[PDB]
């Protein structure tokens, strides 16, 4: 019979790819369908380029793709419209904001699988040791805490110890970190939903200069090459007070044998001042049936399975990844494992989106401009004021003649 082939999450990021292959195998065993799992690179932008090779070729060699929240506007021609396959009631079981995101010119491109939001991870043992009772609410507090704890831990002999790790590599993860910096300083959304390119302002420039100030001081010099996992590995070894990352890091840090098991909490990222908005960049992944799949019915069945209550439950409980079904946030087992899902649900609901809706199919070009200009501030090549001016100009060229 058919072999249903899935290009799914990466085995290079935590347990995601191992787990996803397990889920696909479980579906194949349940239904008596042969399956194959095709692995992917760690970084989202590398995955997009890989999958574009298959799409350009109209390739039947992958049936189901796991796609980023920022992709529907790019990938829609390559997606089978799922709308006819779901009842209205079935679709309403997902958060409507994500279903809207996944719907392009009426085409339901993909089902919501897991959501994501940037959060602050903090070592609670170390805050207590150094006389702090709460995690930082402002970026200045984060810097002050990081300086004090670093000084102490270095003096105590840990030469590997840093105050803060984050994603500073030039890739899509930096666009996520940078949107959080800019929005949390009152600097806007880089490109507003209305199309206004707003990033050339003093608040956005300040946010970027602040981030530069961390590099080689409270964050490692090498943070300019860090993606999710490079940040996570410094943190997980016990060598960072703070980390910015996504929810998946939580289950991994609690695993038996983790040096930091039981020693951390999570909270919203800090902001410049009490009247700035909280920033948590919206992330998350969706499930797309290929327009080029020879087996649409089987592929849809697999996608509905992976997006189901019990598979999302398993993702929440085992991998601390955020469901796209509101019902799961009241499930007793989800909440007993991850109590912080309730504490931060409003942070996740208020997450700030990258400008993928307004940039549509040009989003990847926009994002490459963002991360390259931000990276130039981090590396010290440019100051934030010049970088936001230069980024404004770049994005203006990219979006010229694009209407949404
Ligand atoms: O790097 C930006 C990218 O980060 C997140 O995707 C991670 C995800 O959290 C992991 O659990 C895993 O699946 O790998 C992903 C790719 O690194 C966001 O979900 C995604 O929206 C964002 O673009």
């Amino acid at each position: 019979g058919p072999v249903i082939r899935v290009a799914g999450d990466s085995t290079a990021v935590g347990e995601g790819g191992r787990w996803m292959k397990e889920m696909v195998e479980a579906w194949g065993k349940k239904t008596g369908t042969r399956v194959e799992y095709i692995d992917s690179p760690a970084d989202t932008n590398d995955r997009l380029a890989l999958y574009q090779q298959y799409w350009a070729a109209r390739s039947p060699d992958v049936d189901v793709y796991m796609i980023d929240v920022i992709w529907p506007g790019i990938v829609a021609p390559h997606a089978l419209d799922l709308k006819p396959y779901l009842t209205e009631a079935e679709l309403k079981e997902f958060f409507p904001r994500i279903v809207q995101n996944n719907t392009i010119r009426g085409k339901l491109t993909s089902l919501p699988f897991f959501t994501d939001a940037g959060i602050l991870y903090y070592r609670k043992d170390l805050l207590e040791k150094y006389g702090y009772t709460s995690p930082p609410r402002t970026w200045n507090e984060l810097e002050q805490m990081a300086e004090r704890v670093m000084e102490g831990e270095r003096r105590a002999g840990n030469r590997d110890f840093w105050g803060f790790v984050f994603q500073g590599k030039p890739y899509e993860g930096l666009t996520c970190d940078a949107l959080e910096w800019i929005y949390s300083h009152g600097g806007g959304r880089i490109v507003e939903p209305d199309g206004t390119i707003s990033v050339n302002n003093g608040r956005a420039a300040l946010a970027l200069n602040r981030a530069h100030g961390w590099v080689g001081r409270i964050a490692p010099q090498g943070v300019t090459s860090y993606a999710e996992e490079e940040a996570r590995n410094v943190w997980q070894q016990g060598n960072s007070l703070f980390m910015r990352n996504w929810p998946y890091a939580y289950a991994l840090g609690q695993a038996e044998g983790s040096p930091i098991r039981g020693k951390f909490g999570v909270t919203v990222l800090p902001k410049a001042s009490a009247d700035a908005p909280n920033a948590a960049t919206l992330g998350g992944w969706q499930l797309m049936v290929s327009a080029y799949s020879r087996y649409p019915k089987e592929a849809v069945d697999l996608v509905k399975y992976l997006a189901s209550y019990e598979v999302q439950k398993d993702n929440a409980v085992r991998l601390s990844r955020l469901p796209t079904r509101p019902a799961l946030y009241t499930d007793r087992d989800v909440l007993a494992r991850n109590p912080w899902f309730r504490d931060l649900l409003p942070v996740f609901q208020n997450a700030v989106s990258r400008p993928s809706d307004v940039a549509g199919a040009r989003y990847n070009q926009v994002s490459e401009a963002i991360w390259t200009e931000v990276h130039s501030v981090l590396t010290g090549r440019k100051k934030g004021e010049q970088a936001v001016r230069d980024l404004e100009a770049r994005i203006r060229r990219i979006l010229r003649h694009h209407h949404h």
